[PDB]
């Protein structure tokens, strides 16, 4: 699913099924998301970019932000 295909390698390696394979207590459910504030494409685009500990970073070198629109994207195909 194009942006899919994307999640599915630089982020399948932990977040498979929308799950967590480091913490079990920080899902990509809204309701948590909410509490945080993450419901929207951008936010998972920039963040990805300088994210905090636990989760590594993502520049341009590899992936352009303007290839990250497409990202957040996929996390809006299913609890946006
Ligand atoms: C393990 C090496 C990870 C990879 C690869 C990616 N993420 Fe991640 N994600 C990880 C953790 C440990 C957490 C919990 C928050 C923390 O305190 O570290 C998360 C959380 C998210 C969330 C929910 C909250 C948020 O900050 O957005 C989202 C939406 C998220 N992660 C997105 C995301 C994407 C799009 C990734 C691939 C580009 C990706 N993550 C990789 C651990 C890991």
């Amino acid at each position: 699913a194009g942006g899919g295909e994307l999640f599915a390698t630089h982020c399948a390696g932990c977040h498979p099924q929308g799950g967590n394979t480091v913490h079990p207590e920080k899902t990509l459910a809204r309701a948590r998301r909410e509490a945080n504030g993450i419901r929207t494409v951008r936010d998972v685009a920039a963040y990805i970019r300088n994210p905090g500990p636990g989760m590594p970073a993502f520049g341009e070198a590899m992936i352009p932000p303007a290839d990250a629109l497409k990202i957040g994207e996929y996390v809006v195909a299913s609890f946006p």
